[PDB]
């Protein structure tokens, strides 16, 4: 028997955890005995694009980092991704809920961890393409893990990037301009997305000040298919998201430097870590 092999029959649902682009993540108790005593596991199954889920599973299965969600196994017939369950959930609902419990140092410790898990993925020649606060799970009050790899893709040989084919559900307000204009994803673009995730982190994931809403204040919520085009210009001009309320300038300058318009010019994760550690120590 394989410990990473999970039966569909023994996988009884409990509650829906999170919604993804193509996949659906629900909490299941895997109980082979059948008496509410099996371990609780997070289960990703496509809504009724198997190749992509299959590809995500081989990427996650070979990721071993303390700030990357642990792969628990699979479920075949047709496939389901079996991950570990983190009861505190994602930063999206934990941050507003525990504002009092989490302060600035804890917020920057989270950023270092996200940066770290990010570097591991990058050094293993993989590009995330979906780095936002809803994709970061809380291990404990001291530890956070990257919990979704739905749009993670391999970077082509001798190429500095992955050329994006389909992009119908690309999170545009989190995206770098090279992705908005050229539609080619670079590791440097995952750094742009980090800076935005960083803003959400500092605002405790607040709806009324989410990166979409704040960018709309600068372009307008009545332009539908022009939304993206205007956004590209606002960035060409030099404008960026505002400073979060009660965020220091030295932090905001690390956030601003996450938005250096060129990919060849833009910072790496290793630089951001050292930059963050310089504020914690
Ligand atoms: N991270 C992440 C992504 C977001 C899209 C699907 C996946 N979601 C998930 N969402 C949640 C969750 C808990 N509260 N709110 C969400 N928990 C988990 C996962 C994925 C894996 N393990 C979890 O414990």
């Amino acid at each position: 028997v394989d410990p990473t092999h999970f039966e569909k029959r023994f996988l009884k649902r409990i509650r829906d955890l999170g919604e993804g682009h193509f996949g659906k993540v629900e909490l299941c108790r895997y109980d082979p005995e059948g008496d509410n005593t099996g371990e609780q596991v997070a289960v990703k199954s496509l809504k009724p694009h198997i190749a992509d889920l299959k590809k995500e599973i081989e990427i996650l299965r070979n990721l071993y980092h303390e700030n990357i969600v642990k792969y628990k196994g699979i479920c075949t017939e047709g496939i389901k991704l079996i991950m570990e369950f983190l009861p505190s959930g994602s930063l999206k609902e934990y941050l507003p809920k525990n504002k009092n419990k989490i302060n600035l140092k804890q917020q920057l410790k989270y950023a270092v961890q996200i940066c770290k898990g990010m570097d591991y993925l990058g050094s293993r020649q993989y590009v995330h393409r979906d780095l936002a606060a809803r994709n970061v799970l809380v291990e404990s009050e001291h530890q956070v893990k990257i919990g979704d790899f739905g749009l993670t893709k391999a970077i082509e040989t001798d190429k500095e990037y992955y050329t994006v084919k389909d992009d119908r559900d690309s999170p545009v307000f989190w995206y770098a301009p090279e992705c908005l204009m050229q539609s080619k994803f670079y590791i440097a673009s995952d750094v742009w997305s980090f800076g935005v995730t960083l803003h959400e982190l500092l605002t405790y994931c607040d709806s009324d000040s989410s990166p979409m809403a704040l960018f709309l204040k600068m372009i307008g919520p009545t332009h539908g298919q022009m939304t993206v085009t205007r956004l590209v210009n606002t960035l060409k001009e030099g404008k960026r998201l505002p400073c979060p309320p009660n965020c220091p300038d030295e932090v905001y300058q690390l956030m601003r430097k996450c938005w250096e318009f060129q990919p060849s010019n833009r910072t790496s994760f290793q630089n951001l870590i050292e930059g963050f550690e310089a504020l914690l120590k």
